[PDB]
């Protein structure tokens, strides 16, 4: 099937994970990186900024060739949000719930 299409389908499932009260997709804060001009402090903290759009592109330019590399990239994406955002805040909650889902997804595939 190829790494990119498999990941593309992973991302689609991820986008259907919805918060239970307001139904917002837990992927929402993870879709793209914040703009560096408007959020310069974020990029002095976060060593490896990571978002969903970069993950998909890295699955078709040779950067990620295995699902384990993809899961590792998702891990630092989640770690950055947990590091940056207060425990119990909605961004932190979305990271935990979305990570739980991707973790279960990687077991059912390899």
């Amino acid at each position: 099937l190829g790494i990119f299409p498999t990941v593309e389908k992973l991302v689609e499932e991820m986008r259907e994970q919805l918060d239970e009260v307001d139904s917002h997709p837990r992927t929402s804060i993870f879709e793209k990186l914040p703009s560096k001009r408007d959020y310069p402090d974020y990029f002095k903290v976060i060593e490896k900024p990571m978002a969903i759009d970069i993950i998909l592109k890295n699955c078709k330019n040779g950067t990620y060739k295995t699902l384990e590399e993809v899961r590792q990239a998702l891990q630092t994406m989640f770690e950055n949000a947990r590091f940056y955002n207060e425990e119990g805040s909605w961004v932190y909650v979305d990271a935990d719930k979305l990570n739980e889902f991707t973790d279960e997804w990687f077991k059912e595939h390899s």
